[PDB]
């Protein structure tokens, strides 16, 4: 398998662009930045609102939990390569403490609105607008030869007052190289594409489009997360109960993948459930024929069949968002 778009980006760019292990980190001054308050955390980092004591401006301080040198370099190089792109979080500095050598990444600040309280209040137009803004970030990083590999609501920061979106946390991102076999232990469970769940390792940018489709399904159907598996096997079962097993079998045969017998047993046999079966009183104002058409073109087993980010942006679902921007 190979990407249908942007496959040669790292083939044509200098090795320095993608050879992140060759990066020499130019460490800044830890004392330039002071923690104010903790705002978030995850398995790999803690995030703090901070202050730059020179200009007394706000920043975000991301203090990394212990990680291999190779992985830190990967995140840094990717952030540097993407810096300035649309809706990409901006890395401003990189520092570490003398005694323990714990690294922190310093980012621009933004007034984030918690997705768990925000999403229930989004209107139809808001969903179209924010998904379009997220697509801009994904088409950009894909065009720069990078797969994010951890798209989920927690990694999409929205300042709802300013209608400003940023795609964050590039710690799981990778450079795309045609034919490369990648680790499938990426993404949050609920956002893992079928390729990860069946051990198809030569995946590509299209992984991010499955994750995006899961977020979009969650928004329009008011179900978060949309596919709620308890472990990775159960995750595939949840997907198969919606998309049906006929399509799964076609996909597995095309890519010459055999499921672990155990997983095969758990998946069983299921008919496809039409997207309209998910409509109800709570979500009805968000569920339109354009929304369903768009969704159906993202949530496909076969990664090669999914819309690219650029194609997604031109779908008529977003026509009003494009018209507003084009003026
Ligand atoms: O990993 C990164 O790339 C990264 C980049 C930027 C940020 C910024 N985070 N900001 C805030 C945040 C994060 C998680 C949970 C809540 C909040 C929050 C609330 C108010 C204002 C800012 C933030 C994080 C990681």
């Amino acid at each position: 398998s190979k990407a249908r778009v942007y496959a040669d980006v790292n083939v044509l760019r200098p090795k320095e662009y993608w050879d992140y292990e060759a990066l020499t980190v130019q460490w800044g001054e830890q004392d330039d930045y002071e923690v104010v308050r903790k705002v978030g955390r995850g398995k790999y980092s803690e995030v703090f609102e901070g202050i730059n004591v020179n200009n007394n401006e706000k920043c975000i301080i991301k203090i990394l939990k212990p990680v291999k040198k190779k992985k830190i370099k990967r995140e840094i190089k990717i952030l540097q390569n993407l810096c300035g792109g649309p809706n990409i979080v901006k890395l401003l500095d990189i520092v570490r403490d003398q005694h323990s050598k714990t690294p922190s990444l310093i980012f621009e600040y933004v007034n984030n609105t918690d997705f768990k309280v925000l999403y229930p209040t989004l209107t139809d137009y808001d969903i179209r607008y924010y998904i379009y803004e997220l697509l801009k970030a994904l088409d950009y990083c894909h065009s720069q030869g990078i797969m994010h590999r951890d798209v989920k609501p927690h990694n999409v920061m929205i300042d709802h007052e300013l209608r400003k979106l940023r795609l964050i946390d590039w710690g799981l991102a990778e450079f795309y190289h045609p034919g490369k076999e990648y680790n499938v232990r990426v993404a949050s469970r609920y956002f893992k594409g079928p390729e990860l769940l069946v051990d198809l390792q030569d995946y590509d940018y299209s992984l991010d489009m499955w994750s995006l489709g899961c977020m979009f399904a969650g928004m329009i159907f008011r179900k978060e997360p949309f596919f709620y598996g308890h472990d990775n096997h159960d995750q595939l079962v949840k997907i198969a109960k919606v998309l049906g097993t006929d399509g799964l079998n076609v996909y597995l045969n095309k890519y010459r993948i055999e499921l672990d017998p155990q997983l095969e047993a758990l998946v069983g046999r299921h008919s496809r459930k039409p997207w309209l079966k998910f409509m109800n009183a709570d979500n009805q104002h968000l569920v339109s024929p354009e929304a369903i058409d768009f969704l159906d073109k993202l949530l496909r087993y076969d990664h090669q069949e999914r819309l690219t980010a650029l194609e997604a942006m031109t779908h008529p679902y977003f026509q009003q968002v494009r018209a507003a921007e084009n003026s």
